[PDB]
């Protein structure tokens, strides 16, 4: 089998009358526990989930110089007030500002966007479509064990990118931290193609062990979207890896 299936936690889903799966990887004991054995292998648009490998990307060619690098907002309003202001690599990441991570696309380019993502094993490794939108509405696909494999790389440093990249965007992704666990991650919510989904991929650092995640589950509209994180943690805390 692999993996090892567990049915209870469908029971977070239904609880919020939701559907969808959270797979987990204990790093230590190189052992994943998923919901749904087919749904952990189903593959979907990335959306802002690829902010992650766009970033490393941008930073190892130089178009990213560094996390306090202030990228202007281009004065168009956008419907998301977040947007409407400058960012760096910090803010930019936090608020998923998608135009900033075009703009990155479009500098690194169709060539070197294709090679760095077959060089990072990335999904189906296929960028057909807009060169500033194909994880958005393109051919990328990627299932949540594949974002397990690629975030295992990063955590261990062990991309093909320099070490310092590969430093910087972990701490970009830094998300909540308490005195008992980190939680590096990056949320996504894909709405131009269906099915709608949420996405939470990264990982929870212990003192003793790192516990990997990916979870994505339908979103049919935009006020389900704290559910992401909920169910997530919910499962996190069954399996006793947060109190
Ligand atoms: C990437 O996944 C999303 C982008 C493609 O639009 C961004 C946008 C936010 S959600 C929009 C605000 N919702 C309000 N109700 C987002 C996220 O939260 O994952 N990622
Ligand atoms: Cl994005
Ligand atoms: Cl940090």
């Amino acid at each position: 089998q692999g993996w090892q299936e567990n049915k209870s936690w469908n029971a977070h889903f239904t609880e919020h009358k939701s559907q969808g799966v959270v797979v987990l990887w204990n790093e230590n004991k190189q052992q994943g526990f998923t919901n749904n054995l087919k749904r952990a292998n189903q593959a979907f648009l990335p959306a802002s989930t690829f902010k992650i490998p766009n970033s490393l990307i941008a930073l190892d060619l130089g178009v990213v110089k560094d996390e306090h690098q202030v990228f202007k907002w281009d004065g168009q309003t956008r419907d998301i007030a977040t947007w409407n202001r400058d960012h760096n690599l910090i803010t930019a990441m936090k608020y998923s500002v998608v135009p900033v991570y075009q703009e990155f696309a479009r500098q690194i380019g169709e060539a070197r966007m294709s090679k760095m993502l077959h060089a990072f094993d990335y999904g189906n490794e296929d960028i057909s479509g807009n060169v500033d939108s194909f994880w958005l509405d393109g051919g990328i696909r990627i299932s949540a064990t594949e974002q397990i494999s690629f975030l295992r790389k990063l955590y261990h440093n062990k991309l093909h990118v320099s070490e310092r990249s590969q430093r910087i965007v972990k701490q970009a992704m830094l998300t909540e931290a308490n005195g008992d666990y980190i939680i590096r991650a990056k949320t996504g919510y894909s709405t131009r193609i269906e099915p709608k989904i949420g996405w939470w991929v990264g990982w929870v650092e212990l003192d003793d062990n790192v516990w990997f995640f990916a979870m994505n589950m339908d979103m049919p509209t935009s006020d389900g979207l704290g559910l992401r994180q909920a169910i997530t943690k919910e499962v996190l805390k069954q399996e006793k890896i947060i109190p």
